[PDB]
């Protein structure tokens, strides 16, 4: 793969968002991956709706949690592949309240046809990332809680518990690192991002990487 990839420079990544007091990381990760894959496939960047998943995805558990693979499946099998825009279906669950599913009054911003699960291999993940755009991943976020900047090199890596968005990497750094977009506002980390070392499976980053497919069979 290339020595470095940063999908934020290419217009494939929306501004950092804030899940607030709701366990909706899984929906932020899903949506950020779709926003990325849609733009990289040749469409103008559009912000898409986490609220749609929180409120409408019957496989997952709203603010009680979920899985990106389940959200991808819901979008395709229950919503015809379609994803509403953020502007037309705004995120209101930051206070932890969960309105009922509203299917009316929205605009469709993107469509997906399937999803894929990547192998547990940092080089496969880098290549897929470099070709296709930002990826949904899960991490052990124990080390995220006290992060204030820099490259994490001894991240606790015991149990997955948080969904995030993998947006790039830089191999020409000592040490090499991955670039991850979090959903804890731009007041957390490096304006909402974190860097973790690449090549050492930091935070178990390789364990559950997935992506939507745009314009597939
Ligand atoms: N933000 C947030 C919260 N955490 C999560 O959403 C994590 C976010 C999360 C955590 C771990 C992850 C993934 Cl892919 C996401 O990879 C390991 C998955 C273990 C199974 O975790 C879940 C399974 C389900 C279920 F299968 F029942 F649908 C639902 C939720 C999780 C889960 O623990 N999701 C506090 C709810």
């Amino acid at each position: 793969a290339p020595a470095a990839v940063d999908w934020r420079e290419k217009g494939a990544v929306t501004p950092v968002k804030d899940q607030g007091q709701c366990g909706s990381c899984w929906a932020f990760s899903t949506i950020g991956n779709i926003e990325g894959q849609w733009q990289v496939a040749g469409n103008p960047l559009v912000s898409l709706s986490e609220q749609m998943l929180v409120s409408c995805d019957t496989i997952d558990f709203g603010c009680g949690g979920g899985l990106m693979d389940n959200a991808f499946n819901w979008i395709v099998n229950s919503n015809g592949g379609n994803v509403f825009t953020e502007a037309s279906y705004p995120y209101v669950s930051g206070n932890g309240e969960q309105p009922q599913c509203q299917m009316n009054g929205h605009e469709i911003g993107a469509a997906i046809t399937d999803h894929v699960d990547l192998p547990q291999d940092e080089d496969a993940i880098a290549a897929y990332l470099a070709e296709n755009g930002p990826l949904a991943i899960a991490v052990d976020a124990t080390s995220f809680m006290d992060y204030n900047g820099g490259i994490l090199t001894s991240c606790t890596s015991e149990q997955l518990d948080h969904g995030v968005l993998l947006v790039g990497y830089n191999d020409a750094s000592n040490p090499p690192y991955w670039i991850i977009k979090n959903s804890w506002s731009n007041m957390w980390g490096e304006d909402g991002y974190i860097r973790i070392e690449k090549g050492t499976n930091q935070c178990l980053m390789n364990q559950a990487v997935s992506s939507a497919v745009v314009g597939g069979p």
